[PDB]
């Protein structure tokens, strides 16, 4: 699992794309990374895909938010679905984010 949002420090998005995380490695001290959504995930259905890309390009208001008692990054955002009508879409980073060294990974 993404464990990395518990073993790092300011887990937040920037303008709904950019991740940014203080991950340590396992000395005791830690290092600062980030993570690219917009070519990490990606819009499935009007939903979040894990390994996908361009994920924004079809949503709106792209934010993440805290949700639950041990601390879980989730991504909430508006995606469009090929259906059509775009649907509240809400994924948890913490779902498929690591930190192998200190640096910020996908579960792949």
């Amino acid at each position: 699992m993404g464990n990395f949002h518990e073993s790092s420090n300011n887990i937040w998005l920037e303008d709904g794309h950019i991740l940014h995380a203080e991950c340590g490695n396992g000395e005791g001290d830690y290092v600062e990374s980030t993570l690219d959504l917009d070519y990490y995930i990606g819009n499935d259905d009007g939903s979040f895909s894990w390994g996908g890309e361009n994920f924004s390009g079809s949503a709106s208001n792209i934010t993440l938010d805290i949700e639950g008692d041990d601390n879980i990054p989730v991504l909430r955002a508006e995606l469009n679905p090929m259906d059509g009508d775009p649907v509240e879409a809400n994924v948890n980073l913490s779902e498929r984010i690591g930190n192998d060294c200190g640096t910020l990974i996908f579960l792949a």
